[PDB]
């Protein structure tokens, strides 16, 4: 669906930039799941977790991903994304939108414009699985 309930989103211990939001995160995928799927979403979240925190990501730049969202790019996420992808498909999970993937950090929620720095890699603090304007039901930590 393209109303999800749930995401998968995960938390980086700092940023290399300035952010107006409450909330830092990088968000890796929506789902639209009934409760008694819950544990199903967590087992692939938790087979997933070693190439979670093997995976090398990083910042270069920021920018406006649509008018009035501006946002700081990473990469190094999207093979492990489309992994993650093929094991909630296969046992019939719905992931993913219409619309293509994008793994960005919102950094704020108005018109502002580019910046730069050297490549700079993202430590991980948390990887969870919450519901959309609603609680934190799993999380995981190193
Ligand atoms: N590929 C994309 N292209 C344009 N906007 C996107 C894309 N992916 C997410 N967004 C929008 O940026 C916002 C960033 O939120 P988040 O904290 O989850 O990263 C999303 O709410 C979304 O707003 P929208 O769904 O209205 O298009």
């Amino acid at each position: 669906a393209d109303d999800p309930n749930y995401f998968i989103g995960i938390k980086f211990r700092h940023i290399p930039y300035e952010y107006d939001v409450k909330i830092p995160h990088l968000t890796f995928g929506v789902l639209f799941i009934s409760d008694n799927m819950i544990p199903d979403v967590v087992e692939i979240m938790k087979i997933m977790k070693k190439e979670l925190f093997e995976m090398d990501i990083t910042t270069s730049y920021t920018y406006m991903l649509s008018d009035g969202i501006y946002v700081a790019n990473v990469s190094g996420v999207l093979a492990t994304y489309f992994k993650m992808y093929n094991l909630f498909y296969k046992s019939q999970i719905t992931f993913g939108q219409s619309r293509m993937f994008i793994p960005h950090i919102t950094l704020s929620f108005s018109n502002n414009k580019t910046v730069r720095i050297e490549s700079t890699r993202l430590k991980i603090s948390s990887i969870y699985l919450r519901k959309i304007k609603g609680d934190t039901v799993f999380d995981m930590s190193e």
